[PDB]
């Protein structure tokens, strides 16, 4: 299997880092890991992207850099102003996703409504 450094290498040089990294998972990549884990109470608001942990029953925090996978490669951000709305902050992810943390912030969206992620927590 594909280690982390590997990994990051492909996608961070290719010209569609998110690309790379989803059709990698497609094919049955192993997920990058080493993601930051939180220890937190699980009775959280649930909302996807927090101050401080919020996970509910359902869902496990982590820290949000290292769930993104601009920050884990080390490259620019997607807009014109490259702002990360990860870093410095928690991520929500249901724990049946919890196995791979970047393709999940990756491939979903939070609800501007409820605050929750499209499709998971987003009851709207
Ligand atoms: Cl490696
Ligand atoms: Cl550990
Ligand atoms: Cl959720
Ligand atoms: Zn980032
Ligand atoms: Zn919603």
């Amino acid at each position: 299997t594909m280690g982390n450094s590997t990994v990051l290498s492909f996608c961070a040089f290719a010209v569609d880092a998110a690309k790379a990294y989803k059709d990698y998972l497609a094919s049955g990549g192993q997920p990058i890991t080493n993601c930051v884990k939180m220890l937190c109470t699980h009775t959280g608001t649930g909302q996807a992207i927090t101050v401080t942990p919020e996970a509910n029953m359902d869902q496990e925090s982590f820290g949000g850099a290292s769930c993104c996978l601009y920050c884990r490669c080390h490259i620019d951000h997607p807009n014109p102003k490259g702002f990360c709305d990860l870093k410095g902050k928690y991520v929500q992810i249901p724990t049946t996703c919890a196995n791979d943390p970047v393709g999940f912030t990756l491939k979903n969206t939070v609800c501007t409504v409820c605050g929750m992620w499209k499709g998971y927590g987003c009851s709207c």
